[PDB]
DNA sequence: AGGGTTAGGGTTTGGGTTAGGG
């Protein structure tokens, strides 16, 4: 049962457990509900330690959930900027789209995360990428009402 | 129960559309 005692510890923050567990063979893309990996639990949690030692132990940077979200989406989304650099830095497709259209910079956007918006930008991010609404960053900045980042966008549109 | 950038977390317990468990 490695893969279920991964997922748990790697959402949870235990790394001790996670590299014992990678030691005994767990499947670092192990997966048991709506195609979450062990690294999309952490992308999104938080986890930034686990994210790393997932990845040193050849964790998929891409892996894809039941939304068609990658690790880089979730973390930019929920404003997790240390691991959207190490995610980045360690080949995650910056442009990705999800089975709702959005990239990683929509979520970002979306949610007033203005560092991570601009790593996103620095790593390659298309600014003109449109959502299923047919929006940019730029249009969910002006809905939100988010003059900072409307300027930050602004200046690249 | 119910919602959801949902997959835990908010008294508390099982749903779901894919669909378990403090
Ligand atoms: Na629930
Ligand atoms: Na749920
Ligand atoms: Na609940």
């Amino acid at each position: 049962d490695l893969g279920k005692k991964l997922l748990e510890a790697a959402r949870a923050g235990q790394d001790d457990e996670v590299r014992i567990l990678m030691a005994n063979g767990a499947d670092v893309n192990a997966s048991d509900k709506a195609g979450l990996t062990p690294l999309r639990l952490a992308a999104r949690t938080g986890h930034l330690e686990i994210v790393e030692v997932l990845l040193k132990y050849g964790a998929d940077v891409n892996a894809t959930d039941i939304y068609g979200r990658t690790p880089l989406h979730l973390a930019a989304g929920y404003g997790h900027l240390e691991i959207v650099e190490v995610l980045l830095k360690h080949g995650a497709d910056v442009n990705a789209n999800d089975q709702l259209g959005d990239t990683p910079l929509h979520l970002a956007a979306h949610w007033g995360h203005l560092e991570i918006v601009e790593v996103l930008l620095k790593y390659g991010a298309d600014v003109n990428a449109q959502d299923k609404f047919g929006k940019t960053a730029f249009d969910i900045s002006i809905d939100n009402g988010n003059e900072d980042l409307a300027e930050i966008l602004q200046k690249l549109n």
